[PDB]
């Protein structure tokens, strides 16, 4: 019942995209959840337990299609379950939220680094990559891949509606790395000079569809149709595991003011209707790589990560359930 | 020289794409050659001819694509020098120059009507037709369809950077055909719930090539994909002559403030450049038809369109030069 | 008004299927028209022609998909128009009638003879050719072939729901050509031992498609998978002028109980509904020579046949009516 | 040797069809193992073990295609024999074979019923579904998502020679769900039309490849060509140990008179082979999941499924094997 | 007949590939028969009539598959037979022969440099052009497109067995070109960084496709895969009139010696069969373009060069015959 | 060091492929790491371990491509390595040494021979079999086979420049294997007729690709295109442990003198660059199985047959090193 307010702030900033990526709302809600057991006035394990479950349920209840998210609050919510349902006092159940919290949010940015570490050997000297949206594990490896001396120069699409290339491209340009910026339109006219394609995930599937970015599909499409590599860099927290029994992964549609501003749409009649998938998934035939903290896999192994690290738990019900 | 107030007037709203549209641009620049003609005040054939010489260069050099503009000016100039070389005098070769553009204004305009009642019947009823940029002869298609009261609901892209299917939806809404607008980037992802894609031309080239708005390339590879009929509406007048003897047709790169704001651009690193072609190239593999208003062609069949059209011409110089 | 009874029986008989084929149905409707001139009571031009128009209308109103037969009644219709319009008198209309109908009856007859020396000079000895369906345009091609001395084998599928292939097996075997017998799901399974695939052709559309017996794109489609060359056997009338000016061609769906007999069928519930298209569309680029009299073409230059021999006509309304 | 009524009757019921599918053959194939331990008259452990070794040579040699019939044999006989060279008397050994037999019936009764649940979150409201065959596993799937109100067609081929689309239609129709029944040739035709394929499985092997009823390749192939799912519905024991080494799977070639009746081949001439395979080969790119009872897959994690489940039995013989 | 010694040395040349290229040996065979007719020593015009008939057969005799070297002589042929049928008397028929075969040696010629001139035109400055054997049509290309400026490399495939590569890599450097030289093996491996391709044509047929060199089909192939522009120069006398009624181009398969010299050959086994097949077959979906002295054409108009400038001649016999 | 001679006689007799395939290599290194300890004249256990870390180094520095090798001289090393750790002394150390040279040198000859037994099954009888270069892993498949009584054909490309396919002529046709000898241009030419594709592998990677002789990938596609198998026969030693972290393989460049001889080379002008890549990367899409004495695997595999073997190692630096 008696909820922090910065559970709700986060929970207001993840919705509205002040707080955007898949693995920056991950990190964000388990900070979250870290908060909410520190600053509790509980005095119950019972109390405390009670105020996880709902944190983590208003934190579920903000974007859907990532799962990152979704996988943050389990990180967390399964060790204190484990440890509630194991008897711990008020104080053990704390440092088990707080503690775990911590783990998944230094896990996710060593896991960050090292992807970058090895995505970044497979650019060679002179490349020319294109990428989409803005995604830090794409980054990581276009960044780390100049400070080894490849002179590399990146095509940053803009990235329509929310223009998250704005972001990509001022970012790699403060690293030196030089940046051609494009209308999402043009990918097919530059792949012919284009030599990898490297992007990001939001949500990855146990058959090895790729979850990401409204447009990452049609990349991929024309990359392969070009023999352009298209890797994909993500998190083993971006593999999506109620998708091994079947489960589809929802489409987040977002609001249509993004697309045409308030002021503009309000003019237009009632028989246009404006719509905003927020995502679309590339099929694994157009994924050569995807590159994880544990390293390069095909797309088909996706399952192979799904089994070895998330099975487990899909005949247990979600970690924060009553 | 003394040119026309509307030689110029016209030639600038050319460049600044206030007239745009590959057949608009094409009747305009005819209009044109049809007004200084008008308000000539020479008073010798060779005064006139020199005259309207010049005003067709000037129109040729404002946007070098859309070979409609100068098939448009050959279609007047052809004539004109025709009349001057055999003997006309001033009161013939003035009428010459109006009429000649008379005749291909009201056969541009005669052209799209008859391409939308021939394209219309590869629509059926129920159909949901995906469209990209603003064009004219598509809408043709579009419009007619509808018209015949099958009922049909448009895609529409909104066609970055310069935002063309903003006019293209509410021009459908405001005929009553119901329209979705989509990002350019969501073409693939709702390609499976299209069941026709109708698109126009700028230049179609002798080998079946299609060079249309940026994206139109996107669109129709991924339609193949899916078995998507992609329908290509083009006057004959879009069949580039030149292409025949080898031409790479020159793909307009405008300005990088249609893309990122003047405001804005300012502000950003030196080592981002912004790239803008106005056009891509779709090849031939990627579409089912090209419309003209002479009938259905598959595309292959753009060599014959001009072989029987065109071919004459090219043994000669332009007829504007020295 | 006054109506022999053979042209009502040819009706009775196409629409049934009794008889069957694209070629043999507009032969057999060139004849109807034959008859009804030869025994004609008629005193009138005025009311022969009257009699041919009804006639006509009766012959097109039997089935929709095959061109044929429309080419059929157009060849003798045009010529008997251009008499009565030019003022000839009740005999000279006649023999008109009568000497078309023989004229295409016997070009029908030599351009399936001519179709087989052509297209049998791309059967090589030891030449494995799956067929589907019974034409005799494909089978002219086969038996020529074996005529030749090249030890053919002809792999037959059974073709549902009315079973033409027992026809085509029969009819190979009786020349001595051995023959492999299938169900039409096993042309894939049997695709990898095929050398050369023939079969025929109900309408050809301007851009190329080939609208033949229900199943033809999917052995087409296989084929081509494999690199079998898909060769299609068909007449100059097989052609279809209206698709060049748009239309789409009406796939004839044909009665329920020809695939579940009506016995069988009664006593199924009324939320099954069996659907029996008797014919499907093969794009193009699967397939790589249409076989005519005229020559070999590639599947694009369909509109070329369509063009020189066919054009003409489509800015008059329909040679029977009114 | 001293073999049960119920072994040879069941061996002769796979082998004419009368009992059919590859789930029911399999739990046939245990039902007669357990009648032949309960009714056996045995006296002695080894004489016993030589009646089970027996009875099921004779199960093994009915139907080749199906591994889930000799998956269904090494389950009972793998347990049966461990017991009986660790030294079991007859009472150990028959109820070890008895109830081995009922665990792998309970097993694969429960494997369907899961195997729907988990394949009905891949089907969404609206969805028209093209299956092929009768498929028990494919047909839960649909059951499933029927029962939980998605609003479903299923598309039903006949499945020529022998018919089982009459099953799939009636029994379909009978839980309530729409059917759209076809020959197998409609395929391609109505695939644009199609949403979803769900199709059954009698061997999968290792590299990823479903053996399934002939004319199952065609309809993967077609799917793929217009981006439709291809969902394989199969059983964990569906999946071929042998492969793992390199075994091609046998093809059955049933006899001539399923396709062209007795009564009607006898007339035909001795240069028709009638050919009636009864499966296909459809390749992993064709496939896009492979859902089992432990959750989806990728067809390429084929291999793990049996290196898990298969793998430790291929250094020995068979468990019936001298 | 008395056939002068320059006819059996011509012969004896292009059967060695002394004299090679399809141009070049259709120009040495026009230069016999003119040399046949200059040192004739016929005294009437029957005599003469018979030397070019035999002189012309002993030419056609040496190598099948080029039907550059055919056309050649009809060009002469079907001029000398117009004029003997006509009754032309002696020095008529000579001078007939004579500039028959200069004015086909001269457009020959004129064919090439325009060839260069048409195909330079979509060569671009900093392209990587891959070839294959020595074409000088493709040559032409290369040659003007570095004449005019453009900075160009190509990468010349060796060509086995003849070696042909060696030939191209001399004759570009020689005009200071740069030149990359590679086994035919490594074509794929460097596609990746070609640009375009460029390639020559012993026969063209009716539905697009090209005979040329052994191994051109597979650079083709992988140019296709990784969207590189395969263009085929080729001179209208390459496009073969035979197969516009079905005719198969023969394949030539010379000595196996020339892939293992007799030496080595002699020693190795029996059981080892070398073949040495001169050309193959690439199929028209994989050239984007023709390039002939009249135009670009897509692969697919081959017809229409074949059909309006050879066409005629199919329903005659060859004019070397009686 | 005391560095033996028979070390540096197999470094230089791999650099000059006087010894090559990439098994035979990997023998060797360990052979001579055998030679080394067998001979060594080191008194302390520190001074033999410093001779074989430098005759490691030595091996590894000699050909970069095939992996093979390392992954020899890991399998002595890593145990020689753990034998000094633990603290073995002198004769300790030294048989560690000898053993796992020769642990290996008997595993590899097993593993060929059972790649045999597990491809031959894959062999049906009638087949033709394309291969590339010489393998021992896929000539073990094919001679397998023929010894079953499968009567086979295997087309041989004779792999330039090195002419590798002459010895796997003269191989397979001494154990009475008929053989087809084709230049590497005619692989797509003879596709059509061959049932099969068998090679071998320098290295996989962690996705599926396999690095084979250069053209290796051009027959992997047509094959592709052509729906023919594609089956690489390779040992567990072949897959390239690195490859999970990102790492590329070098593609090694070969003296250009094995392409132009030098009498001839040298003759060449400078701007002619000959270039000698030794091999090409094939990727898994066009690759069926591999098949390792392990059994059958899609490429998609690898990465396990590398997780489950090598992964451990990753963490740990290169055995030889200090
Ligand atoms: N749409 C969708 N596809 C998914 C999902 N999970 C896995 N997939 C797989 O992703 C692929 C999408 O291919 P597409 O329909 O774009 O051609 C399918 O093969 C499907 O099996 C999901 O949640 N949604
Ligand atoms: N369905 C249909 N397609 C036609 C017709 N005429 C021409 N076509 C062409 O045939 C092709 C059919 O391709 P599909 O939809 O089978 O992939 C299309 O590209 C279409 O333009 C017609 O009457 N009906
Ligand atoms: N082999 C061969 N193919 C020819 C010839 N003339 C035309 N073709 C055409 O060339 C193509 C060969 O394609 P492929 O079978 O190599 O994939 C087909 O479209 C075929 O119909 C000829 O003389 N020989
Ligand atoms: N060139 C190269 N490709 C590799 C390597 N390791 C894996 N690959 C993979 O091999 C494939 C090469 O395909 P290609 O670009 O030839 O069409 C890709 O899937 C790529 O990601 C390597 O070391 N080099
Ligand atoms: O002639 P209509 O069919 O109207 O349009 C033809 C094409 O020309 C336009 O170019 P722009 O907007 O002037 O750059 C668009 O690309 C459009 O599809
Ligand atoms: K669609
Ligand atoms: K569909």
């Amino acid at each position: 019942a008696m909820i922090v307010k910065e559970v709700y702030e986060t929970a207001e900033k993840i919705k509205s995209m002040e707080i955007r990526g898949a693995g920056r709302i991950a990190r964000a809600a388990a900070q979250a959840l870290m908060i909410q057991a520190e600053k509790s006035k509980a005095k119950e394990p019972e109390e405390l337990w009670n105020e996880l479950k709902v944190a983590s349920k208003i934190l579920y209840n903000t974007r859907p299609t990532a799962v990152s998210l979704p996988n943050a609050l389990r990180y967390v919510m399964h060790r204190v379950k484990a440890a509630y349902l194991g008897g711990a006092d008020l104080e053990t159940l704390r440092f088990t939220a707080i503690n775990s919290a911590k783990e998944f949010i230094y896990n996710s940015e060593k896991a960050i680094e090292r992807i970058g570490e090895i995505g970044a050997k497979r650019i060679e000297d002179g490349d020319i990559i294109m990428t989409h949206c803005h995604s830090k594990a794409a980054i990581s490896v276009m960044k780390k891949a100049f400070e080894q001396g490849k002179n590399i120069k990146v095509i940053v699409t803009e990235t329509r509606p929310k223009w998250q290339g704005k972001i990509t491209a001022k970012e790699l340009a403060s690293y030196g790395i030089p940046v051609i910026y494009i209308v999402d339109s043009a990918a097919r006219h530059y792949m012919k000079m284009t030599d990898k394609v490297v992007m990001g995930a939001n949500s990855i599937t146990a058959n090895g569809a790729v979850i990401n970015k409204i447009g990452t599909s049609l990349i991929a499409l024309t990359a392969k149709e070009h023999r352009v590599w298209v890797m994909i860099a993500a998190e083993t927290y971006k593999f999506h595991p109620a998708t091994m029994l079947g489960q589809l992964v929802e489409i987040e549609m977002r609001d249509p003011t993004e697309v045409i501003p308030e002021e503009e749409l309000r003019t237009w009649p009632k028989n246009i209707e404006v719509w905003n998938p927020a995502f679309d998934v590339t099929p694994p035939e157009y994924i050569d790589v995807i590159i994880t903290e544990r390293g390069i896999i095909p797309p088909y192994a996706a399952i192979d990560i799904l089994k070895e690290e998330f099975g487990w738990a899909l005949k247990y019900k979600e970690p924060w359930e009553d």
